[PDB]
């Protein structure tokens, strides 16, 4: 992101700075701090990353995938709810999970 990859590590910054800071993106407005940005890069950079990766930033060498991100908004979706918000981040999260981003997995494995 800020040394070679563009978006491959731009996608871990969204969710690395909108809900792994708790305030360097996490106390924009709260409103704004969770749909500018769920839209911000989510917009085009969830849709396209996605498109790139669909695994959430496998490719990355991380961790995996599932807790590289899902560690992300499971600690916050388990500690608060995805960003303090979870009052309409689960609107926010779900539509930034259920876009096809958190694995494009018919939803998340078992929709019922």
């Amino acid at each position: 992101c800020t040394f070679f990859e563009k978006h491959h590590r731009k996608w871990d910054i969204l969710l690395e700075k909108s809900t792994g800071v708790m305030e360097a993106m996490k106390v924009t407005s709260e409103e704004k701090e969770q749909l500018s940005t769920a839209i911000d890069r989510m917009n085009e950079g969830l849709d396209a990353f996605i498109q790139l990766y669909n695994e959430s930033e496998i490719d990355e060498p991380l961790i995996q995938l599932d807790d590289d991100t899902a560690e992300l908004m499971k600690q916050a979706r388990d500690m608060y709810g995805q960003e303090k918000l979870n009052e309409k981040l689960n609107t926010i999260i779900k539509q930034i999970l259920s876009i096809s981003v958190s694995e494009e997995g018919e939803k998340e494995l078992v929709p019922r």
